């Protein structure tokens, strides 16, 4: 029993965190094999700034050891520093681009040193509601599948509303953001409907059924209600993805949609679901299945 | 900016998780130097759980009855002893991944990270608090026994909890790393129930200071309160009594924001009376009590917005 926002064990990622200093700027880097990956803003016309730099300008520190930079190149908004030593702690890994609604763990670092780990979701507006201070740039987001780490996010900046923006590990930003000081704002955010439904199934699994009713609905009637409350449209794919949770609890996806419709139209009335007075949208159907099953790494 | 429930990086603890099997029971162990620590109920059957005589069950065991597995390697047990509700298995190999560590007993209200494991393999990490009733609201399934709670301050891991059981309400009970239970619990399957739980007042106040640091002041009022009048109101909402120690502990957060502890107590009094009226504090519609004054200082900046 119990339901917590759970992050993946961070150990395989901790062994890759390094500190990168270029001039007066100090941020975090990801050391995989003989390459250190970090935000290119550590050095705007980035090619013009980069052509003026030499290898010895980049100071890379792995714990108490100085790594020697022997090459450098840019890929989109990420800087790739060729180092003279391969990371002996390099885990099995892939660079993957996630979609809005998908969740990941973040290992927040300062000065190449990990300070904390938390779980979060890529919002529909492509920002993440993280917890970062100055020096956090270069902190990474990831998931684990058995022994393989899938790096999906590198932190670049904080927007005026306090939310965060960054790139995949190939330097491509999530969202209409640019790496520079300009008027940038997060677009209007929406609620991840498929995630809220998954969390209602998690509540039913943990013995919370007060919100269930005898009614069902069409996908078309529910999507009109979803549009009114700033909820993301629910697609047939989302319905298919919720299949296992529907079969496990005996509550059809459209049957659970009618419960969500009544929660949107009438509130919680002093009640909570899994210790929360708000409808939670940062647990995917897979997160619910994994946490209510016991999958290890 | 931002405020999340943050756990400590789990890497130093992952390198200590092992699997312990005794007969048909398999649970997790903590391998530090040449000793593996695990719940003593690993020597029990389900029948034994009603009235187990651990000393009688242990005297019938030999070293080779205990199977310890570290990854794909079998560790050899060369000794065994019991310390309170923990079994200590002497092994022939010291853990090369042993970090700098201490065993610390925490008090209710204190927070820690939990590395949840099954079969000596870590599956997830989360942050939680020792409730006033000595239980923890964790997320554990069968096979989680022996999972550990910890804090990492600097490079030293302070182990404070080892998981032993789930109570009928779904909450969790366990021991410190010396085998002493938190709460009036026994590692016996009897009528055991968690006492009535209360809200950790000093933690709720710390989280209100965290909200003020992140730029939100809508909940503040022009009133102050005495410590005794605050406790007379808060007890009515099942909040823990606030002591002079708690007031002293909130000192740095009060000085950083310029809001006296008893003025923040007056805002808390008003929040309990009025609710939130469609508003949230740090993205939450409930008053959060699982962030200590120390956690807030750690996660928040020294400059108030
Ligand atoms: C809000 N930041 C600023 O006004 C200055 N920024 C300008 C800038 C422009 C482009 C890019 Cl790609 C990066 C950046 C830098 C940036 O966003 N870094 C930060 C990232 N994450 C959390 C941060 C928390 C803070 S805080 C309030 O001190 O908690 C500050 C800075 C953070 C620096
Ligand atoms: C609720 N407990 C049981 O049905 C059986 N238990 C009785 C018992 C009595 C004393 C002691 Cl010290 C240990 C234990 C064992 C026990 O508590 N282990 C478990 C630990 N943590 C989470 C657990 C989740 C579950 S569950 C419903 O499947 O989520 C089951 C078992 C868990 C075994
Ligand atoms: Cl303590």
């Amino acid at each position: 029993s119990g339901f917590r926002k759970m992050a993946f064990p961070s150990g395989k990622v901790e062994g890759c965190m390094v500190q990168v200093t270029c001039g007066t700027t100090t941020l975090n880097g990801l050391w995989l094999d003989d390459v250190v990956y970090c935000p290119r803003h550590v050095i705007p016309n980035y090619e013009d700034l980069l052509i003026r730099k030499s290898n010895h300008n980049f100071l890379v520190q792995a714990g108490n050891v100085q790594l020697r930079v022997i090459g450098h190149s840019m890929q989109n908004c990420v800087l790739k520093l060729k180092v003279d030593t391969a990371n002996p702690k390099t885990p099995k890994y892939k660079f993957v681009r996630i979609q809005p609604g998908q969740t990941f763990s973040v290992l927040a670092c300062y000065n190449g040193s990990p300070s904390g780990v938390y779980q979060c979701a890529m919002r529909p507006n492509f920002t993440i509601k993280g917890s970062f201070l100055n020096g956090s740039c270069g902190s990474v987001g990831f998931n684990i599948d058995y022994d393989c780490v899938s790096f999906c996010y590198m932190h670049h900046m904080e927007l005026p509303t306090g939310v965060h923006a960054g790139t995949d590990l190939e330097g491509n930003f999530y969202g209409p953001f640019v790496d520079r000081q300009t008027a940038q704002a997060a677009g209007t955010d929406t609620t991840i409907t498929v995630n809220v439904l998954a969390w209602l199934y998690a509540a039913v699994i943990n013995g919370d059924r007060w919100f269930l009713n005898r009614f069902t609905t069409t996908l078309n009637d529910f999507n009109l209600v979803a549009m009114k409350y700033n909820y993301e449209p629910l697609t047939q794919d989302h319905v298919d993805i919720l299949g296992p949770l529907s079969a496990q609890t005996g509550i059809a996806v459209l049957d659970m949609c009618a419960s969500l419709k009544e929660l949107l139209q009438n509130g919680m009335n002093g009640r909570t679901i899994l210790g929360s007075a708000l409808l939670e949208d940062e647990f995917t159907p897979f997160d619910v299945v994994r946490q209510c099953s016991g999958v290890t790494f």
